[PDB]
């Protein structure tokens, strides 16, 4: 009895190695935002990102699957082969993964209820909200890029927006 | 003047490469100490050491190629497709790998020497330094399962390592 | 036995001497920062570094050869007889001194091992680490004049630069 | 109206340069009262008024500049080329050069008032102060010399000159 | 990999003995410093220097051996059989000893190059600057018997020399 | 009157050589326990009685020299050409040597009072009250290791003996 969905592994295995990657691609972007785009606090926003996904997002699915009985995998293949053209496109990307973070996840959800897996439609309720949350930041430094064409502006305000003290939003939080 | 060697700037993404690939390796292998092995203090040891290899050993290489002009590639594949048996070959493992790292940064600074850069040669210091302080770490859970043939003992031991307030040691530290 | 290395007292003398005699061209560019291109902020971020030139950059070469029975040559001659024509040139060439500073700097290492002088070798580490810390510093006020075009803009991001408290990187600081 | 008087800037940016010059000798001597003659304190006595000299001496000057649009020149040569043959002499040349001081500055305040530059008499006037404070100070040293014939026991007195806490006279403090 | 280099050891081994053997020669010295100088405080300070060569001098080379493989040997034989005949020449014997550290030293680094041994050139530095600054203390002491023929004002001299609350210098600290 | 026992002095003189020897002796036998035997808290443990030795036991016989008129000697030959096969053997050596203590410390006090030494007997009796304590410190430890067949259980009891906050006995602390 409550033997593990093998649906559900595969797809938060598949999920753990997109953090991974998604992580190591930040790595490089946050990298590259000051070293080649003069803009080092994008650079840190970028960079606290990474280290979001390469933390407690793989984390929580490897504790997850140490309760259940799940097989975590590790297999990882990411290459940054190109970057993009300037500091605007940078973070536009980074919206675009972020935006595909949110469609994987609503596929595992629905997995976890089609598989009657409710300990694991649980367990993703973390990444639906925080699939939101992740967006909405990136979403708030897209903006800067159409509200001034300075980049010392822009830079100030992203100063503000990552030594600002953390306060959760009662849901999305 | 003062122009980036090639072959440090290789031989340093190459580092950043191997720095990655080990801290996803450990990852896993932190995962199976608790999950397979119910060592979940050998667990947390592996984890930590995951962490600084994802941590401030790539990054304090991103951050010195900002400062010199060097070029910082990600490129990483890296897959756990069998692992050791058991707990102590676990850690033999590991060892084994730290030992590896102390050799390639033996390579990075005989190579600065012959390139004459100082800065090099400088940085590099660091990864000499924790290279031993590493394996030196890893050494001592190593000898635990020497030591003694119950696991909850070996563990008990470990879980005093990984929870004591790290002071660091006036050469190695 | 343990008899000081001639080469070495000389390469440190004219060390000092180059020390001293930017620091003497850097007050100069602070006040014409400040008096002529109104950036007191700019003028204050080179007047600091002014005062680490004449400060302990040539103190400690003083206190290296109490130690050790070198002699002190003190032989200064500049004169400031043109400026950079605006504050933007007036950085690049602040930026171009540091990493000549650089460039003297690796020589000096280079000799220590070569005289085997191996006291003469660890003392430059300090200016090895130094002289890529300083050139950092100034990388990043040059980056402000790309990344904007308007002076009071770039005049606080050097205001928070120069205001910040001081916090060493493990390696370069 | 109110335009700088030519004459009084050239005779401040003479006494620029004599307070750099000086405090570069001042710099050479303090090296020398410890290194050769044994006296460190001594020594420490003289690298302060070194400090004091490429200090707030010149600093005042160059900050009096920007306020009245006179102009800075940096135009300095010091070769220290004899030193006295004992740290009596050595003390005795500080005192000797002190009192020129205090004649250079006598100059810039008769200058002043010839030129009805009333700002500028004020301005001197820190210097007319400081001119016999400097000597006085200078003075206790010599007298150490000329009351004692143990250079330790003139040592004490002079570590606790050098260290006591600084309490201004309420005229030449 | 990474096979412990046999000279080295031997030359380790080598400044182990040598350390342990000063350190029983320093604390006859001080002995007599007191019972026979009657200057209890050049016996502290000898005493002191005693201490750190049979503590941490020798104590690093132990733990650096336990890290990396290298054999520990203990072989130890000194008599102090003649003693200078006052406290100049006693403090002078000192002052000879410890040059010849620098000495010994500086051959343990060329050899760790030479070896391409880097750790042991990085464990080694300790030694380089703590050799130099070791003689500065000591040089520090020997100047009061050329500046006074008093001994009770030498020996106030030293004594607050033993009893300065120690404050390391940036570079050889 | 008051003329010092020949006698006396020697057997202090070997009781210092004793303890300096012994104190060599157990630095080695620290450094074993650690690197071949994998317990490091009988090292540490065997340390702290290294320092002991060469600390205050050797101290205390050169500061009673001073009083009284005695001669210190210092002439050392030890080497550690042997050890014992394992940790048990290890610390029964220990136990066997501080045995050999209380018995040359018996002959001391023994020969005090065949001198009428009474400063001696007095003396002597911090040794011989020193003497029982170290053996039943010694001994607590060699109980260990007929306790448990566990290393790693028998070093978790000496962590507490070496951690413990010393509390004298009244007679024999
Ligand atoms: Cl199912
Ligand atoms: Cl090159
Ligand atoms: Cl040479
Ligand atoms: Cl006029
Ligand atoms: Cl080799
Ligand atoms: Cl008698
Ligand atoms: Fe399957
Ligand atoms: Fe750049
Ligand atoms: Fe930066
Ligand atoms: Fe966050
Ligand atoms: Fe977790
Ligand atoms: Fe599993
Ligand atoms: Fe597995
Ligand atoms: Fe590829
Ligand atoms: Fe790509
Ligand atoms: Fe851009
Ligand atoms: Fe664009
Ligand atoms: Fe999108
Ligand atoms: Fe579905
Ligand atoms: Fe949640
Ligand atoms: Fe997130
Ligand atoms: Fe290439
Ligand atoms: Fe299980
Ligand atoms: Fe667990
Ligand atoms: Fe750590
Ligand atoms: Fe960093
Ligand atoms: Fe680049
Ligand atoms: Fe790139
Ligand atoms: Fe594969
Ligand atoms: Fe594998
Ligand atoms: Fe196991
Ligand atoms: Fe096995
Ligand atoms: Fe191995
Ligand atoms: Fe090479
Ligand atoms: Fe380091
Ligand atoms: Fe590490
Ligand atoms: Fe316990
Ligand atoms: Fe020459
Ligand atoms: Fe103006
Ligand atoms: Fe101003
Ligand atoms: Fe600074
Ligand atoms: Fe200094
Ligand atoms: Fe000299
Ligand atoms: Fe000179
Ligand atoms: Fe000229
Ligand atoms: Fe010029
Ligand atoms: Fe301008
Ligand atoms: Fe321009
Ligand atoms: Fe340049
Ligand atoms: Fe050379
Ligand atoms: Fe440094
Ligand atoms: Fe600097
Ligand atoms: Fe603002
Ligand atoms: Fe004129
Ligand atoms: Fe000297
Ligand atoms: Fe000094
Ligand atoms: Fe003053
Ligand atoms: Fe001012
Ligand atoms: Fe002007
Ligand atoms: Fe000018
Ligand atoms: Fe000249
Ligand atoms: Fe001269
Ligand atoms: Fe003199
Ligand atoms: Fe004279
Ligand atoms: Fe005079
Ligand atoms: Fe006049
Ligand atoms: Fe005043
Ligand atoms: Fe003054
Ligand atoms: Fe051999
Ligand atoms: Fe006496
Ligand atoms: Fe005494
Ligand atoms: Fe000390
Ligand atoms: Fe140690
Ligand atoms: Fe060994
Ligand atoms: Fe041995
Ligand atoms: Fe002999
Ligand atoms: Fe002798
Ligand atoms: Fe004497
Ligand atoms: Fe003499
Ligand atoms: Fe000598
Ligand atoms: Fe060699
Ligand atoms: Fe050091
Ligand atoms: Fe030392
Ligand atoms: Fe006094
Ligand atoms: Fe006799
Ligand atoms: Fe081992
Ligand atoms: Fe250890
Ligand atoms: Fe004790
Ligand atoms: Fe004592
Ligand atoms: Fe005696
Ligand atoms: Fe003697
Ligand atoms: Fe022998
Ligand atoms: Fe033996
Ligand atoms: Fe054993
Ligand atoms: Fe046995
Ligand atoms: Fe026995
Ligand atoms: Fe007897
Ligand atoms: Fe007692
Ligand atoms: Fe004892
Ligand atoms: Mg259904
Ligand atoms: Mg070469
Ligand atoms: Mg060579
Ligand atoms: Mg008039
Ligand atoms: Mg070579
Ligand atoms: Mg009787």
């Amino acid at each position: 009895i409550m033997q593990k969905s093998n649906k559900i592994n595969d797809a938060l295995n598949q999920h753990y190695k997109l953090n991974v990657e998604l992580g190591l691609v930040y790595a490089h972007y946050a990298h590259v935002a000051d070293d080649e785009f003069d803009m080092p606090y994008l650079g840190k926003f970028i960079q606290h990102l990474s280290e979001d996904k390469l933390g407690v997002h793989k984390e929580y699915i490897s504790d997850y699957f140490k309760r259940n009985g799940m097989k975590l995998k590790t297999d990882v293949s990411v290459a940054v082969k190109s970057i993009p053209s300037d500091a605007k496109a940078l973070i536009q990307e980074v919206y675009a993964r972020e935006n595909e973070v949110r469609d994987h996840v609503k596929a595992i959800a629905k997995l976890a209820l089609a598989e009657d897996d409710y300990e694991s439609f649980y367990f993703i309720q973390w990444y639906v909200r925080d699939g939101l949350k992740d967006l909405t930041e990136v979403d708030d430094v897209v903006k800067l890029f159409n509200s001034s064409n300075d980049k010392l502006i822009i830079e100030e305000t992203i100063k503000e927006m990552v030594e600002k003290e953390e306060s959760e939003h009662e849901i999305w939080g």
